């Protein structure tokens, strides 16, 4: 009732998913029959750069690499539900992959929003079902021109506006380390698939952490570039024309060198000609390969989200190993974080009170992983305001987010956009006054229980700050939760004692052994330097 | 009710008078010490050769500086283009970094380029007596490149105009003809450079403000992609408007000068001073290419009827390019009326003009602004009523009026997305024809004083490229003949509304004035845009190279 259309969409989506997996399995079995000899485990454990080298040299055939990864992806999907669709014609793309491409023969996984000709990009939304893309988005075209073979679409939380990973069409994606845990999101299918060995390279998008959450939660590396470093042309989205806080797309992979190779392959004449709106900045190898001592700003906490004990240890140990390696570590925290999060980020993301975003959910189910976000956004402006006034004395954080999610005039949007611009210049000035090269920060972890990110909005603080600032930011795994880390979490209080702090403690319970990351940041357009820094952390923390 | 604005104007005029007297003193002192200096020779050297002689030591920075200062003072007498002498610039002179790419080059600045210790009034009382406390980023970079910024030049009040008068410093006049506008809003730059009083200047452009004064005054100007150069520290009058991006860029006597200025600005100094600007070095090889181009072109945008001189300029340039072996392909960006009336107008005035109007509270409104302020002040419901009445007879006026109404953030998002889609749509057309560059008419010849504010429609040629955010430059290619001028009597405009009527009259009596064409390339392709401009300059006015 009011859900007949949504129910029919889910029924067809599930049958498409099921038929996709069956097709993959058929293809894999056929291949294995003809190739009983192939050492599949050796092939799967090769770091991407080595895989690429052997594909370029002919030591490994693209078919062997393709079907071996296809088989692994099908297998790890069993326990994770990360795959929504097999990009069918990728078998033919395989046979015609450009031979001198930088990614020749490399199977690549795609977050579902990367439009692929002939396939839906549903984003888990009933209204996007049965609407196959007319063509590949630009970054998909460039991947193919560089010889890569995009082979699957991976799951996202409904609408993508979430750091969990469930929707009413394909269901819930689970963390491959612990099935009761979220894989993070919104690029959570990617995180789960790459984190379990089913893909050597993937693409995600990030507006509040959506590349970094799943990378950290699933123990892999991820980079969110400056928003306009790579082309978003052709991507499927759910809000259009919101430019205060820009969406960014970037790579996810098992190591830092893979992220660098992916960026190098994307930043080519092909991309710059297909999307003239992206500045034609080539990948600067000399910056990325540099090995000079860095001035590293760092903070153990943002005073907003109290770090978990494992987060704090991860940060301090990384700081200490960097110092031992000759880098200079400088205490540094961007000024006015609560304003950046509550006023600028929230205000920019929801300038219209959520009406545009809400159009997506009309007649649809609302996935439990979204929590009360939809119900809150639907509230009348006067009531959001009233409710905010009431909450303010007891729970200022909740009050602040709520008041800043109201609709406003174009006049007020200009003012907010100007404040965003000035805040960016403020942090840049602060940075330059300490002469920083890069910035090391905590990263949210370990993974939260399924269906809890929707109830812990405050915890986007570590990531969304750099969307607001539009600085490149990436994450690197550096440790795993210990018994002691996990025991200490039982004393966690947070700085506010509101529902978000309380949920986080419970949602992080039972995490021994899960991966924990740190975040590496550089200035706008300095992706190469940001990756150089990530590489240094990777060398020191996972030797 | 105006004592405030009257006091402001009195102080501003005194400050300008004192600046000019300071210049006169400095110039005379220098001349007495250098009676043998061949100033005409020095003033007529193309900037490239001027730069070379400064770099080798053949000319001293003092000789170049004081000779240009003198010329600037002299041409100011008939144009009123200089508002302020940037006083500490003589000390910058003696400290200019010796290896800088602009070592010893005097540079003029549009008044909005913040310079420590000086107002950037924009012709507005509310900004008078509030001196900047830091050089803006592009000014810091010029200085780091050894250039010597030396004057602030006049703008129309608020800058939101293609004429050039304000109540503080008064009206700037075209150096070719004192009854004509020098264009704007970078009009002081146009008049100063166009009359030989500066070898290089910086302007800004949101609807044509670099390109109009370049064209009206017969010089070269380039409006890059909006974020190619740093706007950090500029003085503005509307903040946070990002649908139609402001751009800053160089103005000069020849194309090579624009290229040199861009090359000097696009350096590590700028990219470290403003990390928000993508660090794209000037690609010398693209600028210097001699390969044949595929050149899209149009002789009319079907929105503003071109003057007979504009049309002739365009067709002659087209034919010389064809003769030089380039491929000329007819091309017109789709949906121009929609891009101007809905996207550009709605983008510039999304809030009904409220933020803009705050600047005028308690101020005189310069006559060159026409009825703009009066119209913007009208109640949204009345703009809507008047639009409906006007629609049947005067669709164009009705449309502008309807799209200057205030709206929600929700509607602004929708508009921003339509802008993004429109950009991609024109890009797709361009790609489908495999264009390298695009040749278009440029508004000219110069309009009579006080008429640009009453001919808003004529921004069509230039504003389209702020909407699209493509680099666009102008190059002088001919002058109005008596034949071209007599033909204005047959000019009707496509609409016959007040804007066409004003334009017809405003473009008459222009014999001998310069006429330009406009050169366009894709976003971030300034070097290719400049390569095409250099080709046009060479073919139409070979003696400039
Ligand atoms: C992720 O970056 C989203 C991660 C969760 C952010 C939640 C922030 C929040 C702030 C204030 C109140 C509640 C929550 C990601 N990937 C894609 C997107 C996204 C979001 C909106 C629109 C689009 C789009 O149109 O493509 N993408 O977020
Ligand atoms: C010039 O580009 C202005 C050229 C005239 C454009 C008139 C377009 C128009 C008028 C009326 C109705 C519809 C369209 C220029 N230089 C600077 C600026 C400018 C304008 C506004 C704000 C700012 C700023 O804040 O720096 N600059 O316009
Ligand atoms: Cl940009
Ligand atoms: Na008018």
């Amino acid at each position: 009732t009011g859900r007949q259309k949504a129910r029919g969409a889910a029924t067809r989506a599930r049958q498409k998913q099921r038929a996709s997996l069956e097709t993959m399995d058929k293809a894999v079995q056929r291949f294995r029959l003809q190739n009983p000899d192939l050492d599949s485990e050796a092939l799967l454990t090769l770091p991407l750069l080595q895989l690429v080298q052997k594909l370029q040299s002919g030591e490994l055939s693209p078919e062997a690499v393709f079907f071996t990864y296809l088989g692994k992806a099908w297998e790890v999907n069993k326990g994770t539900n990360c795959v929504t669709s097999y990009l069918t014609d990728c078998e033919t793309q395989l046979s015609q992959a450009p031979r001198q491409g930088l990614l020749y023969g490399v199977p690549v996984s795609l977050k579902e929003c990367f439009s692929y000709k002939g396939h839906d990009s549903t984003l888990g939304l009933s209204l996007n079902e049965g609407m196959p893309s007319e063509s590949d988005c630009v970054v998909v075209q460039v991947l193919k021109l560089q010889g890569a073979v995009p082979f699957v679409h991976t799951n996202v939380p409904q609408s993508m506006f979430s750091y969990d990973c469930s929707n009413p069409l394909f269901g819930q994606t689970m963390n491959p380390w612990k099935s009761s845990k979220s894989p993070g999101g919104s690029s959570g299918g990617e995180g789960a698939l790459i984190g379990s060995g089913g893909s050597p390279l993937g693409l995600g998008t990030d507006i509040g952490g959506s590349i970094r959450f799943p990378s950290a939660f699933c123990g892999i590396c991820g980079l969110k570039p400056t928003g306009n470093r790579l082309s978003k042309s052709g991507l499927k989205g759910c809000v259009y024309g919101q430019t205060a806080v820009q969406l960014s797309l970037g790579p996810m992979a098992r190591d830092v060198e893979s992220l660098a190779l992916c960026l190098k392959a994307l930043l080519c004449e092909h991309l710059f000609t297909l999307d003239p709106t992206v500045p034609p900045l080539p990948f600067r190898e000399e910056v990325y390969r540099s090995s000079r001592p860095l001035r590293v700003g760092y903070y153990e906490t943002d005073n907003y989200t109290m770090p978990s004990p494992a987060m704090r240890r991860a940060l301090i140990e990384t700081k200490q190993r960097l110092e031992a390696a000759g880098h200079t570590l400088i205490p540094f925290l961007p000024n006015n974080i609560p304003y950046a999060l509550e006023v600028l980020s929230t205000g920019g993301l929801f300038s219209d009170g959520g009406r545009s975003f809400l159009q997506n959910f009309k007649g649809d189910f609302v996935d439990p992983c979204l929590g009360d976000l939809i119900l809150i956004l639907r509230l009348p402006s006067w009531f959001k305001r009233l409710l905010s006034l009431l909450l303010k004395p007891l729970f200022p954080r909740l009050a602040a987010f709520l008041n800043n999610m109201r609709p406003r005039s174009a006049e007020k949007l200009w003012k907010l956009q100007h404040e965003i611009e000035m805040y960016r210049q403020s942090v840049i000035a602060q940075w330059k006054a300490m002469n920083l090269d890069v910035l090391l920060t905590p990263m949210l972890g370990p993974a939260l229980d399924l269906n809890t990110p929707g109830r812990a909005t405050g915890a986007v603080s570590y990531t969304m700050l750099y969307n607001c600032l539009d600085f490149p930011a990436g994450v690197v795994p550096v440790t795993t939760v210990t018994a002691e880390d996990d025991a200490q979490m039982e004393l966690y209080k947070g700085y506010f004692g509101d529902i978000w702090d309380i949920i986080l403690k419970k949602a992080m319970k039972n995490s021994v052994g899960l991966p924990v990351a740190v975040q590496c940041v550089a200035l706008p357009w300095q992706e190469e330097l940001c990756l150089r820094f990530m590489r240094e952390v990777e060398q020191l923390m996972t030797p």
